[PDB]
């Protein structure tokens, strides 16, 4: 098969924690592949399957 690399360094543009009383669960895409992120976030993608249609992973 035939896949690209995910380099996500340290220096990457990530979403911030809403520090609040609950914990929903979102999704983000670093660079080329989907990541999930638990934590009052709110913001992103809703599903894995709204992240994977529009980033390349």
């Amino acid at each position: 098969g035939d896949k690209e690399e995910c380099t996500v360094p340290i220096g990457w543009s990530e979403p911030v924690k809403g520090l609040c009383k609950a914990r929903f669960t979102r999704y983000y895409c670093m660079g080329n592949c989907c990541k999930v992120y638990e934590g009052c976030y709110t913001g992103g993608y809703s599903r894995m399957g709204e992240c994977a249609r529009n980033c390349p992973g």
